């Protein structure tokens, strides 16, 4: 319930700069310091400023689920995946093309 501004993280008694899309948090601001940010390791990203002490797992397209994999995830960006042929999905959620629906 403390506020901070825009692009700071509440961390105890602290409101901390934000690392940057592409990159987590390595050591939280301190009384005389600020935010340490380190970029995501492989397999890991984030899209968006953060506070997180890790970066997400990137997404993995489940083939069963009738997905390909269009585009490999980046620091800064989730594993695109793609419908097979004759399928549509909708990208409406923060897991984007993830449902693989069809006309009847």
């Amino acid at each position: 319930q403390p506020s901070c501004r825009q692009e700071e993280f509440l961390v105890g008694d602290e409101c901390c700069p934000m690392c940057n899309p592409g990159y987590h948090v390595k050591q939280v601001c301190s009384e005389h310091t600020g935010t340490v940010c380190a970029p995501c390791p492989p397999q890991t990203y984030t899209a968006h400023a953060n506070g997180l002490s890790k970066c997400l797992p990137c997404g993995v397209c489940d083939p069963d689920m009738g997905l390909l994999t269009w585009q490999e995830c980046s620091s800064w960006k989730d594993t695109v995946c793609r419908c097979i042929p004759g399928y549509f999905c909708e990208n409406q959620d923060g897991s984007h093309c993830s449902t693989c629906l069809q006309h009847t």
